[PDB]
């Protein structure tokens, strides 16, 4: 009697990890089978979804992306390959672990900024707290923030987003400001930012 051939790939047992910034149209992995009678096998993918982002070369199994991945949507699911001899056809289902890559700068919410002080607010006083949030892993998904560029007048809690005088002001020299805040992730390799206006307005007091 003829065998069927079995799947050999590790990720069958376990999972694959493909990162999300696999370009379309790229080599993902190679189906591996065996079997006994040595038959030449034709391999394939089965399901609907699995199919939309999955094509597999019959002759040598070698899988494409067919379309983007996204960790931020979809971050993991389950496939069925298909390989064959001759005379009959064996299913094997993988679990695909989408790998995050920072591709998300820091989003700013309830904009615009803006804030009025008396230009006799003390020194250290808190004025203003920002947030940008992010959705990557790990340091990718990590905000400091900063104004760029620095001020002589205020400053920024690189963690807490919190904005303090750290110079006496004066309505006489400056009745307004237009800061960037920066919102910069941690990703060690390519750290991404986004910028934000903060509208500070200068009340006079009478000296
Ligand atoms: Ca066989
Ligand atoms: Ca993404
Ligand atoms: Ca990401
Ligand atoms: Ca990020
Ligand atoms: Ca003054
Ligand atoms: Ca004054
Ligand atoms: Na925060
Ligand atoms: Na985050
Ligand atoms: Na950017």
């Amino acid at each position: 009697m003829n065998r069927l051939p079995y799947f050999i790939n590790y990720f069958f047992d376990t999972y694959l990890l493909i990162n999300e910034d696999t370009p379309v149209g790229s080599s993902v992995t190679q189906l591996l089978a065996r079997d006994l009678d040595n038959d030449p096998l034709v391999f394939g993918v089965v399901g609907e979804e699995a199919s939309r982002f999955f094509a597999v070369e019959s002759m040598t199994g070698v899988v494409w992306l067919r379309q983007p991945l996204d960790r931020e949507t979809k971050s993991e699911f389950t496939v069925e390959f298909s390989v064959s001899d001759s005379q009959g056809v064996i299913k094997g289902s993988v679990n695909i672990q989408v790998g995050d890559v920072n591709d998300n700068a820091p989003r700013f919410h309830n904009q615009p900024y803006s804030v009025r002080i008396p230009e006799n607010t003390p020194v250290g006083t808190p004025i203003f707290i920002v947030n940008a949030t992010d959705p990557d892993q790990g340091a990718g998904g990590s905000v400091l923030y900063s104004f760029q560029p620095s001020s002589n007048f205020f400053t920024i809690d690189s963690g807490r987003g919190i904005v303090s005088v750290i110079r006496a002001l004066d309505y006489e020299v400056t009745q307004a400001y237009q800061l960037q805040v920066n919102a910069t992730d941690q990703d060690k390799t390519k750290p991404l930012s986004t910028l934000a206006n903060l509208a500070i307005t200068i009340t006079d007091v009478q000296d």
